[PDB]
DNA sequence: CATAATAACAATATCTTGATATTGTTATTATG
């Protein structure tokens, strides 16, 4: 319980902007580094609460989930300041209803595309252009294909990923590469946090790690490698989201448009049609291949939203 | 007038059962 402590990234992120040519003002980094300043010297838990009630008060007109997002920008800024045995984190957190109601939406769009999804009539083709990105000489196709064909976050592949040859008896197998580098973990005690495991490939894995080595051994690769998200979010992530725009317009299915993390979704699903043992769930199948937590299966269902053309043919002919 | 640069604004998917770490989209700035 120290009284004292600053925010070191969050005002970096301030001093930094000052001499911008242009651009918003960080007017919430602002927000968040007046608000630890005055958590300076803090013993008062009745004014602790009237200033997270003056920051909640901020809040308003703001979508729920960007609340939240905030919040969770507060919390960190102040376990980066004073430490994780602050009273002010059993203060400065989110009313149990809101987190209640995300859960809620988050369940019931789960549940609307498990029960409408959508045909991706011309996989084959993105597949292709994926592949044809792995030849590339620009970095960030090679990081598109690399999404594509290892079915690797965007942070994943571009910042933190470890590809090597998975041996397949003596040699070497074809289908299949292991990976290093999972994200979002949290550093779980049952997750794959620097765990290397296998995961299978949509290509041969020659070419995947070739690519990959392309990719690292470039200037914009060794850039991007070891990055923070926040870096990576500001170097890459409009420029990524622009190109995979253009690369997928007309052959991505008309109801959504293109998305880098489609490309991880798809990969699963035909992961699953090409690879999957009989023996075990699409949903455990799923949770193996994506590299989530210790006996969960819950995540899996979010990764649903596609269904290939050839199982929906071999579902159509049931007259 | 005007288009590029930046962080606000927002939503998703993961570990966990209340939140965090990611991916995705838009309003605002300086500036020239």
């Amino acid at each position: 319980y120290p009284k004292t402590g600053v925010a070191t990234s969050i005002v970096e992120k301030i001093e930094r902007a000052e001499f911008n040519t242009a651009g918003r003002k960080p007017t919430v980094l602002l927000r968040i580094a007046d608000f630890i300043a005055a958590m300076n010297g803090m013993d008062a838990k009745q004014d602790m609460q009237a200033l997270w009630d003056a920051e909640i008060a901020i809040m308003n007109g703001r979508a729920q989930t960007t609340i939240i997002s905030y919040i969770t920008k507060y919390r960190n800024a102040i376990r980066e300041a004073f430490g994780d045995d602050h009273p002010m984190l059993k203060i400065a957190t989110g009313d149990a209803a809101m987190y209640d109601e995300a859960r809620r939406v988050k369940m019931e769009k789960i549940a609307n595309k498990h029960g409408a999804l959508i045909t991706f009539e011309n996989y084959r083709q993105v597949l292709k252009i994926c592949e044809d990105c792995l030849k590339s000489s620009d970095p960030l196709m090679i990081g598109i294909g690399l999404i594509g064909m290892t079915g690797r976050a965007p942070y994943e592949v571009f910042t933190q990923a470890e590809f090597s040859p998975a041996p397949y008896g003596k040699g070497v197998s074809k289908w299949s590469i292991l990976f290093n580098g999972q994200a979002k973990t949290k550093q779980g005690e049952g997750t794959k946090f620097g765990i290397t495991y296998e995961i299978p490939v949509l290509t041969r894995s020659e070419t995947v790690l070739a690519a990959y080595k392309r990719l690292r051994e470039s200037g914009q690769g060794k850039l991007w490698h070891g990055m923070s998200i926040d870096d990576f979010s500001s170097e890459t992530r409009l420029l990524l989201r622009d190109t995979v725009f253009n690369l997928f317009e007309d052959v991505w299915p008309k109801e959504e448009l293109p998305k880098p993390y489609g490309l991880r979704h798809l990969y699963a699903e035909v992961a699953y049609h090409n690879f999957a043992p009989p023996h075990v769930t699409k949903n455990s199948y799923f949770a193996a291949i994506l590299g989530h937590n210790n006996n969960d299966l819950e995540t899996s269902l979010s990764y649903m939203t596609y269904t290939l053309p050839e199982d929906r043919d071999n579902a159509l002919a049931r007259l």
